[PDB]
């Protein structure tokens, strides 16, 4: 099977060093953060957090949806993007969320904030909210770490999958031969995408090695109660208690059709309240396949909660 080109693409296309070109550079702690900031509308800020694989690129086509409503950062996290690299060398969802958590310190924030996560982007905001509770406008996630795995919800295939990760062979498949960046993410779009988007998000990984950590260091992070990492567990299962009991919070969730081994992030996303439902066409990385929808989606929530506040 193949998967074929949007012929229309190639003419709105942004490039990688279209994209960069467009972005600051702040020194944060021992390294430095690369993001997109559109400045305008300072009032709000919404913060886009993108997850493995990826970087502030994944958002391009979504945010300029959303910049005539409120001002939109987008950082690449730490060892991803254009982004400095760990001053301790380790890319565990705790080191990047020192350097998220320091770099809001420089950024002027309002005191409270709009988050839109995806993937291990949305644990950084989840986590970020149940430290902030006062901080904290609305929430939009999608393909999110909504919650912990038990094992009775664990089925062998994802055990032998994440045993295969945490091993040496799991780490030479990243390091050495790039799965994640060259395998999982084109397989989890629906289109193809034009080789210079391609190539934007190889950039960061294009070398052999430990370049790559970041992209091995996040599935490690999985938070499966039977063997992982406990810290991890406990977080997700602190943050999840305080979003099933956070009426006030409102909160946006956009579903991906037809997703892929989603359905425990859907019903994972319906205990939390004050959720609006909406769907749009992908696998895992949906901003690849319907940025526009998504974008719509998000701008009419963002002025819904204005609206209301
Ligand atoms: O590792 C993750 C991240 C995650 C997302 C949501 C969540 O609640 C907890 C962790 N996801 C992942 N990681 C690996 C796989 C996977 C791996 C192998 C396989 O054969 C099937 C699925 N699937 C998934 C998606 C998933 C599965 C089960 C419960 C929730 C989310």
């Amino acid at each position: 099977t193949s998967k074929v080109y949007d012929p229309e693409q190639r003419k709105r296309m942004i490039t990688g060093p279209q994209w960069w070109a467009r972005c600051k550079q702040m020194n944060v702690l021992d390294s430095f953060i690369n993001y997109y900031d559109s400045e305008k509308h300072a009032e709000n800020a919404v913060i886009f957090l993108h997850g493995n694989a990826t970087s502030s690129y994944l958002w391009r086509h979504v945010v300029p949806h959303i910049e005539p409503v409120a001002r939109c950062i987008i950082p690449d996290l730490i060892g991803m993007g254009k982004s400095g690299k760990s001053g301790n060398g380790s890319y565990r969802l705790l080191d990047h969320y020192k350097y998220l958590t320091a770099w809001f310190e420089l950024l002027n924030l309002p005191k409270k904030i709009i988050f839109v996560g995806h993937d291990w982007g949305a644990a950084l905001a989840f986590h970020y909210a149940y430290e902030h509770q006062d901080r904290i406008k609305a929430i939009v996630h999608m393909e999110s770490v909504v919650d912990v795995i038990e094992s009775w919800d664990e089925w062998p295939d994802i055990e032998e999958a994440i045993a295969l990760i945490k091993s040496e062979e799991g780490e030479k498949m990243v390091l050495e031969n790039n799965f994640f960046v060259e395998t999982v993410l084109p397989s989890k779009i629906m289109r193809k995408l034009e080789p210079e988007e391609f190539a934007a998000y190889l950039e960061p990984f294009k070398e052999k090695g430990e370049v790559r950590r970041p992209t091995l260091s996040w599935p490690r992070e999985i938070p499966l109660v039977k063997g992982g990492k406990p810290d991890v567990v406990q977080i997700v299962r602190n943050y999840n208690a305080y979003l099933r009991a956070s009426d006030d919070l409102p909160k946006l969730f956009i579903e991906s059709d037809p997703g892929f081994f989603s359905n425990a992030i859907v019903e994972g996303a319906k205990k939390f309240p004050n959720t609006e439902f909406v769907k749009v066409k992908g696998l895992h990385f949906l901003q690849e396949d319907a940025p526009d929808e998504m974008g719509k989606y998000i701008k009419s929530f963002v002025e819904r909660v204005l609206k209301n506040e």
